[PDB]
């Protein structure tokens, strides 16, 4: 699970809970109060409290003294499993028990401040059968269930700060409660059982609606309280990246723990006749496909063109500069214009520079050496201006792009994959996906079809891992859609 993630807690009560509620070796994780979009890792370590940064300004979880990651699950998961690489002066921390959080304000089914008319509408209009959720009633709770047709609704009472529903076990949290009655449902006396499936939908809006729901978002904020929402279910993606793991593939990584899952990772099969089939890259496929993948290593820059030969890709979305912040955040892979280059078996020639305002063009030829009939145009949409922390400011720069992008894949017949990267390629890469999944949405469907921005998310982070890295990129959705929209 990921119940060691207490969203609503200071840096003070999370030392009391491990000092008087944990042992030597508990742990917890929460949003950073003194900087937000940062997270801190407290760990109780002989009788002691040590609080640890974890760093994201959009491209992964950067924890102090340790290494880089794709999610807070990953992260925790990792140091669990291999121990003696967590270190302080250099004291190997031990991440061994989670304290786990009874706060039910991530979870999907909690509402809070909600009427039982108002419950009863919304699971009459957007519920199925098992449809479920729990409210605030007081001091206790409500279960509101829909099974069909009809809506029951089961009082959850809080007694000496424990939950039960007017008989049998008592429970520590809600969370306890629902998944007890989620394995063993209650049965009322004529028969009806009642069935806990899934919780009810309160993030589909209608594309028409969105400035509405950006308003009431963007009211104490409900945009952190949705992210944070999706991003508990994260630990339902915590997948096999076991090849990307091999000796052999280790220098081919330019994060050493941000690996693609096996499921989805994009095979090589040109191969040289050892281990020639891995690149750090993955299928996305909505619900036009995309490959999300990490800018390239020098040793890398072959395995590339290999991956854009083989899946006949013909645009490239690069999302960063070559270097930022003094760092090298992707080595040139492309000739410079007018060159010709030999990347191993792949021959390549930067026909055309084309720089507009956020963004350059290259018009690449792209053939395998000793055979002529095997060339085509990649077109390399390179965006320049993303700032080196955060989101753009406007989203009008960043829907121009993808509006050319967009069309210059739909003019290319049998046109393979769009190849999307920036550093790690998981979090400006997975904005630019998302944004491109949801306008197309718009494009086919107009103003009238229905948008669910963390149903996107979610679908594409069981695709490659920590797709959509912060709350600012998630804001930044929002906000492009939206700019789409009216537009429009
Ligand atoms: C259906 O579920 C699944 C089924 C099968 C495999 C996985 C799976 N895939 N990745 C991981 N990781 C990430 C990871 C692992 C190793 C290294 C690594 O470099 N190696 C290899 C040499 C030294 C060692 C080391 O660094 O100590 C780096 C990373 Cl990021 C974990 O932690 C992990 C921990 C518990 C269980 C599965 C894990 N799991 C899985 O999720």
């Amino acid at each position: 699970s990921r119940r060691w993630f207490h969203p609503n807690i200071t840096g003070v009560e999370a030392e009391n809970l491990l000092l008087t509620r944990g042992v030597d070796g508990s742990f917890l994780a929460r949003p950073s109060k003194s900087n937000p979009g940062d997270f801190t890792l407290s760990v109780r370590r002989n009788g002691a409290v040590t609080h640890i940064k974890i760093q994201n300004t959009g491209d992964y979880y950067d924890l102090y003294g340790g290494e880089k990651f794709a999610t807070l699950a990953e992260l925790v998961q990792y140091y669990m499993e291999h121990h003696g690489q967590l270190k302080e002066n250099g004291d190997v921390i031990e991440l061994k028990y989670p304290l786990n959080c009874a706060d039910p304000t991530s979870e999907r089914w909690f509402h809070g401040h909600l009427s039982g008319k108002e419950a009863e509408k919304l699971l009459t209009e957007k519920g199925k059968h098992g449809s479920f959720l729990v409210r605030e009633s007081p001091g206790d709770f409500v279960l509101s269930v829909r099974t069909g047709s009809k809506v029951t609704h089961v009082m959850i009472r809080c007694q000496e700060l424990k939950y039960d529903v007017g008989g049998g076990e008592r429970f520590d949290s809600l969370t306890d409660l629902v998944e007890h009655y989620k394995k063993n449902p209650m049965v009322e006396t004529l028969g009806t059982v009642l069935q806990l499936k899934q919780p009810l939908n309160t993030t589909r809006i209608n594309a028409a609606e969105i400035e509405s729901r950006v308003r009431e978002l963007s009211k104490l904020q409900g945009f952190w309280e949705e992210f944070e929402t999706l991003q508990q279910q994260e630990c339902k993606l915590l997948y096999s990246r076991k090849e990307g793991q091999r000796q052999e593939n280790k220098n081919k990584n330019r994060y050493k723990n941000i690996l693609p899952f096996d499921h989805t990772r994009v095979v090589l099969h040109d191969g040289d006749p050892p281990v020639s089939d891995y690149i750090n890259a993955n299928i996305i496929m909505p619900e036009k496909s995309y490959i999300a993948t990490q800018g390239c290593l020098q040793n890398t820059v072959n395995d590339f063109w290999r991956m854009v030969f083989q899946e006949n890709s013909r645009v490239i979305v690069m999302t960063t500069k070559e270097v930022e912040r003094g760092k090298s955040k992707c080595v040139k892979y492309w000739p410079d214009e007018y060159a010709l280059k030999e990347y191993g078996v792949m021959r390549v020639r930067n026909v055309k520079e084309s720089a507009a305002h956020d963004y350059t063009l290259r018009e690449l030829k792209l053939s395998k050496v000793g055979q002529g009939n095997t060339e085509r145009t990649v077109w390399q949409y390179h965006f320049r201006t993303w700032p080196d922390h955060g989101v753009p400011s406007d989203p009008g720069g960043v829907l121009d792009f993808l509006e050319e992008v967009h069309h210059k894949q739909e003019s290319i017949m049998d046109a393979g994959p769009v190849v999307v990267h920036c550093s790690a390629g998981i979090g400006r890469t997975g904005t630019f996906i998302v944004i491109d999944i949801l306008i197309d949405i718009i494009r086919e469907k107009g103003v009238d079809c229905d948008i669910d921005v963390p149903k996107t998310i979610q679908m594409v982070r069981s695709q490659r891992s920590g797709m959509v890295q912060t709350e600012a990129q998630y804001r930044f959705i929002y906000m492009a859609v939206q700019h789409y929209i009216e537009t429009l």
